[PDB]
């Protein structure tokens, strides 16, 4: 999201205009994925054993 | 004996090239048995 701020100075003159005009845009963020491989392996003999 | 450890991370770069697992697998416990008598005697 954007700043969104406070202030508290609100006081503005009966003929002025503008004092700067403040503006900023909204944030961007950015994520990534992982990878979690996992295998397993011996032999096939052993798997048959009773 | 367990499960295997968490080894924490476990990131990857498409590609596996094992060594042929961790298993490790469980140990082997046992116990033994005893005896008790307690003779009885009348005269």
């Amino acid at each position: 999201d954007a700043l969104a701020s406070v202030d508290g100075n609100n006081a503005h003159v009966e003929g002025s205009r503008a004092e700067d005009g403040e503006m900023k845009p909204t944030v961007i963020k950015s994520n990534v994925t992982q990878i979690l491989r996992k295998v397993v392996r011996v032999s096939d003999t052993a798997n048959t054993t009773a």
